[PDB]
């Protein structure tokens, strides 16, 4: 009979982290919390200082802490957009009052593309040990082991970016939801499988036509990931009826454009999630000499996850998000 | 023992919408929600192309429902500026999280001017049923009917326009409010009369003296008007004590000077609510070498709700406001 809400913090609407300890004493990190991926990992002091993105961000020093307990094998966690490398590492780790005892990634190689952007250090992966690298059980079922929580689930609430700072980025709920933070009820659909935060998705509208997703498709709920992304074919076709221009890494639009872009709608277990251009153009003007970013990107994602669509932190902000390990579903509710 | 909240949108200062679904499944438009008006509406399929607003906006296909009842009774909706004409239809309406059974106007007429303009489609109207055309019973009144809401209120924030954020454009809350976005607590100034969001005023200052309204006049609470207006006479002397000169449509300020206008104060039930230049004045930049718009405007309201001054947008997004129709008065705190 215990919940723990951690609060988030959003940087620009495209990372969302909140905080952690490592160590005795406490060193403390900014981490994404992540259902794309199942391994826990900060910067290591050990990482060369060649690396500038160790020098921009915490590192963990073994050597200041007094309940570390070594183990020193290598690992490599491959994400969609980048890459880190080092050795795993046992300490206690504070999580919104929870204590667990938690093996981790003391992470040696750090790119400076992606992680120089990074206003975070590193991830706790919320996802399954079956895609956990080198098998170390996830912290979630450390968590589950304590048998602390009312409920085996956790629950994500994005909110939208904001000038001040008396709104709230984001939270994360362990063992349960947060009806502050959505309204309406809840409408779940069972995983493909379990082992992955993915589920089947019927179909993807846009505007007066369902040209996407015909016959169906996967959809994984990625909290690690900013925004919604598709298959390569499938985003160069949605982006012709966008009337987007294929940039480097990106989409954009004209400025002016974007609040008249179409509506997008994802078909989820007999239920309609629809998206506005509000909710997916960074609309940073209205200026037609000006571009604007959308927040759906393409990304290929390889087997056996992929080829799959990711309903990120777009769609998480419009959506709060239940993750229900107990019954191996995805709830959605309208967020607030 | 309910609240339920829809986030809005924010275009350029000037308009306010959010989401409500039609239907069964629910289609999905943006609306104003609208205290000068009564009537919910949105396009139709059944309106013709020739007309490019209905070629440019969200239709309601009502054979595509399955919630869908026919009244094909017709009605012309007057707004101060545009007008819509078409016939009533039964349905389901979703205002978050919320599902009520309602009748709306499907509309088949729909000017260029100025609904080309319109960044929503359609109009959520959250007045009273005696200004309600063809007697059809308001949106609100329908909800209060089954008695879930935690008090018979809606409040509105206006947020301020900013092009470095994907900040929330605004908020409106059915059976309460947020006290998130208002500082202090409310203060209450009673309706005339039921049946019109319309108040009381007892004076316009400008600066030190009360040049205007000296003998008491009369202010519609209007969340689908964009500006404060008052009548052609009144709003010519209030220019001429602001140093503001008709450009060609509108009344302008060399933007350098913006900032040394004074403070223009409206009293309401004895409280002195008071906007500054900042809050009043359109400052797309502070040259000395441009012209800067007033979001202050003429509108001649004709009988029997006018001749009046109407708190619009401009209003709104300095103070918070709730409509409390169970005691048929509106609430005003500092919004943030
Ligand atoms: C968390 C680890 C993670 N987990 C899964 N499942 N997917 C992805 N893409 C990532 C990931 C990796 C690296 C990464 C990020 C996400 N994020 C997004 C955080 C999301 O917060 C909720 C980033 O912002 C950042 C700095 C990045 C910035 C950038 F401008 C372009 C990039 F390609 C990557 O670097
Ligand atoms: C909501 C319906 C409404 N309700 C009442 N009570 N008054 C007015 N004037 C209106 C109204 C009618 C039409 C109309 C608008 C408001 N608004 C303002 C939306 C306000 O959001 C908070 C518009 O922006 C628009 C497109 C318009 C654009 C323009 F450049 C000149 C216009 F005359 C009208 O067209």
């Amino acid at each position: 009979n215990t919940t723990s809400s951690v609060i988030l913090t959003n940087y620009m609407d495209t990372q969302y982290y909140g905080e952690i300890g490592i160590g005795t004493p406490p060193q403390t990190f900014k981490v994404v919390f992540d259902t794309g991926s199942s391994n826990v990992w900060v910067p290591s002091s050990k990482c060369s200082r060649l690396y500038t993105a160790c020098v921009y961000h915490k590192l963990f020093d073994a050597s200041d802490s007094s309940s570390y307990k070594h183990n020193g094998t290598e690992l490599t966690l491959r994400y969609s957009t980048g890459t880190v490398s080092g050795f795993l590492s046992q300490d206690i780790i504070t999580v919104g009052g929870i204590t667990v005892t938690q093996m981790f990634g003391e992470v040696t190689e750090m790119p400076a593309l992606p992680f120089m952007l990074a206003e975070f250090d590193g991830v706790v992966g919320m996802g399954f040990i079956e895609q956990a690298i080198g098998r170390v059980t996830p912290i979630f079922d450390n968590i589950i082991s304590q048998g602390v929580l009312k409920e085996d689930v956790f629950s994500f609430y994005y909110n939208r970016d904001s000038e001040n700072s008396q709104s709230l980025g984001g939270q994360i709920v362990l063992g349960g939801s947060d009806p502050q933070h959505y309204e309406g009820n809840f409408h779940y659909i069972n995983l493909i499988k379990t082992g992955v935060w993915q589920i089947q998705m019927k179909g993807v509208s846009v505007g007066s036509s369902t040209l996407l997703c015909e016959d169906g498709c996967l959809a994984l709920v990625d909290t690690g990931a900013s925004y919604i992304s598709g298959s390569t074919s499938s985003i160069e076709k949605l982006m012709e009826a966008l009337g987007a221009k294929k940039r480097l890494f990106d989409y954009v639009v004209k400025c002016n454009e974007g609040p008249t872009l179409p509506d997008i709608s994802f078909h989820l277990g007999g239920k309609e999630y629809t998206l506005t251009s509000a909710d997916y153009v960074f609309q940073e003007s209205y200026s037609s000499k000006k571009l604007c970013t959308l927040a759906i990107h393409a990304m290929d994602i390889p087997p056996p996850t992929g080829p799959t669509w990711a309903l990120g932190a777009t769609f998480i902000r419009k959506f709060y998000t239940e993750f229900d390990r107990r019954n191996n579903r995805i709830g959605f509710a309208l967020a607030r």
